[PDB]
């Protein structure tokens, strides 16, 4: 279906990461999913490698958040074997029908909510 995009992606890494969550679609998620996930990889090896700088630098713009995520996320993942981010089912709050989903980076400190008893949720 669609596929590519600009300044929207970069929006939603740094957003992601400054909240450690945010809501976004399937499509969205997928494609966000797939830079924010190697961007982790990248931040892991440390502020050493350039492509790991450009790579940050250049999807997110928070100076700060730049090297935060190598000095947070990178050595917290570091040691970790895999599965940095995870993503969640949501329902639509919309008139129409539509296709929602929660990211969250395995790491952070808020608070759990209840999940849907019912087999469906719309």
């Amino acid at each position: 279906g669609s596929s590519g995009s600009s300044g929207l992606l970069r929006n939603l890494l740094t957003g992601l990461v400054r909240h450690e969550r945010i809501e976004a679609p399937w499509a969205r998620v997928d494609e966000m999913r797939g830079y924010a996930e190697k961007l982790i990889d990248y931040g892991k090896l440390g502020d050493t490698n350039e492509r790991a700088m450009r790579m940050a630098d250049f999807w997110l713009t928070e100076k700060d958040l730049i090297p935060k995520l190598f000095q947070v996320l990178a050595p917290r993942y570091k040691d970790q074997t895999g599965g940095y981010t995870r993503m969640l089912q949501i329902p639509n709050r919309s008139l129409d029908r539509a296709k929602m989903a929660v990211i969250e980076y395995k790491g952070n400190c808020l608070p759990p909510l209840p999940l849907p008893s019912g087999p469906s949720s719309g």
